[PDB]
């Protein structure tokens, strides 16, 4: 089997992708954040407090024929941001752009954080990290990913994200057509449930290409590319004005700025991320300073290549027996 779904930016910012999925039957459509950095398949739903409500599609078990209450099972999770969710279990059918799960765990909501309470654009999160990840008990869960693999024409799913535009998530096939040159493969550890690699690199603009190992996962939940401090520092460098302001939390420069191009390698092919894949606006509405979309990793304890390095590629999260990561210019 297979699975395709078009990925839609939530705003113009491209601060998070949601992608509709189908839950229950008969169906009730949600727009889930698909997050290759966690492991947990949460909604919205009606048994969620209802002040923590706020415009979000809700998923309602008791209205689906083929939801049943998985007896016991809760769940909790936090994540980078501060933010966090928690709540009981069903298992129901879950479909992503034609490929079907019988038996998909849905952690449904009883407690959201307000930054998700205030984004009414996210219905919930759908986890494609390892089910090491996954925070169920006592009865840990697995993933959709991990539920359709066996199922799928090939083990693999591919994320393929737009800027400022829509994209597409497929699962079980590789569409040669979506990318240009070739795939570089490179080795994944799955040690601490992430799809994590190394890469081999870096270059600002039109300078140098540094060779130098940088550990990092591939993380579609996350918006922006979180690189160690020295990294992030000769980025900066080269945009005049630009500095890392403590008040705000991350570097700044002035929208007034034209920002260079950043590369990262995988193995000896390298993806240019283009300059304004890094601009993040305003910092407030009418501010002349604006927010950069590569931040230093210092605070998090692990590199992050999130959406502005992803979706400068066509990026293979290969689930074969021992994964892989690939990834294309397109
Ligand atoms: O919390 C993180 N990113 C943002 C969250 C917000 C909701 C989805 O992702 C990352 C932090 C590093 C480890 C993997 C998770």
């Amino acid at each position: 089997s297979t699975g395709s779904a078009t990925t839609t930016p939530i705003d113009s910012l491209d601060d998070a992708y949601i992608t509709p999925v189908q839950i229950g039957t008969p169906a009730q459509t949600l727009n889930l954040d698909f997050d290759t950095g966690s492991s947990d398949l949460w909604v919205f739903s009606s048994e969620t407090t209802a002040s923590e409500v706020d415009g979000q599609t809700i998923y309602t078990p008791s209205k689906s024929t083929t939801a049943k209450l998985l007896s016991g099972a809760t769940w909790s999770i936090s994540y980078g941001d501060g933010s966090s969710s928690s709540g009981d279990v069903y298992t129901d059918t879950v479909s992503v752009g034609g490929l079907t799960v019988t038996g998909q765990a849905v952690e449904s909501a009883k407690k959201v954080s307000s930054s998700f309470t205030e984004d009414s654009t996210i219905d919930g999160l759908l986890g494609l990290a390892f089910s090491t990840l996954n925070t169920v008990s006592p009865t840990q869960q697995k993933t959709f990913f991990d539920n359709a693999k066996a199922s799928l024409d090939s083990p693999v799913f591919t994320a393929d994200l737009g800027y400022h535009a829509p994209g597409t998530y497929n699962f079980g096939f590789i569409d040669t057509t979506a990318y240009t040159g070739s795939i570089t493969y490179t080795a994944v550890s799955t040690k601490q449930g992430f799809w994590e690699w190394t890469s081999t690199g870096y270059a600002v603009g039109s300078g140098t290409f540094k060779s130098t190992s940088i550990d990092g996962i591939a993380d579609t939940g996350t918006t922006l590319l979180y690189l160690p401090a020295t990294v992030v520092s000769a980025y900066w460098a080269q945009v005049s004005g630009a500095k890392s302001s403590s008040s705000v939390g991350g570097y700044v420069f002035p929208c007034s700025a034209t920002l260079p191009s950043f590369t990262f390698g995988v193995g000896s092919a390298r993806i240019v991320i283009p300059g304004d894949y890094i601009d993040f606006g305003p910092i407030s509405t009418g501010s002349s300073s604006c927010f950069g979309g590569i931040q230093s990793s210092a605070g998090i304890g692990i590199n992050i290549f999130g959406d502005v390095a992803l979706k400068a590629a066509f990026v293979v999260f290969n689930g074969a027996t021992t994964p892989t990561l690939g990834f294309a210019s397109k």
